[PDB]
């Protein structure tokens, strides 16, 4: 599968990025992710922000319940397993599973850019970028360290392609 996502910086367009997503390696993952950006259950990532941007790192969002890391859920109720960890974090470009330690996978999400080979077997990667990485990189100067936003950087709409 593909999906999209429309970012926006306080209310001005940046531009699409688009993710394919292992559904064949990570299928419950894959899925998640794909329902979430379609928004088909009632909810989903659009109008979610992304919440924490570090620099030369990774952007991280799907928090669609409160905005600040604290929420999101599945769709399969609340957190699920961690399905596998076949995939390395050895590239930038990368989206892999936010979690709170083992087998709390939600809604919420980072895209890498930079290899993060710490972060393997830790969290789940499903899917990379293959259109707009510079859509990304325009985000990512807009992080700090502490990972504060210099803007409101949102999911303005999302979609499967």
């Amino acid at each position: 599968s593909q999906v999209y996502f429309d970012v926006e910086a306080d209310g001005q367009p940046i531009g699409r990025v688009v993710f394919k997503l292992y559904n064949d390696i990570v299928p419950k993952t894959a899925e998640n992710f794909r329902a979430l950006c379609t928004g088909e259950k009632g909810f989903g990532y659009a109008g979610s922000p992304f919440h924490r941007v570090i620099p030369d790192f990774m952007l991280q969002g799907g928090d669609f319940t409160a905005g600040n890391g604290t929420g999101g859920k599945s769709i399969y109720g609340g957190k699920f397993p961690d399905e596998n960890f076949k995939k390395h974090h050895d590239r930038p470009g990368l989206l892999s599973m936010a979690n709170a330690g083992p087998n709390t996978n939600g809604s919420q999400f980072f895209i890498t850019t930079v290899p993060c080979p710490w972060l393997d077997g830790k969290h789940v990667v499903f899917g990379e970028v293959v259109d707009g990485y510079d859509i990304v990189k325009k985000v990512e100067s807009l992080g700090s360290p502490s990972g504060a936003t210099k803007a409101r950087i949102v999911v303005a709409k999302s979609g499967e392609l």
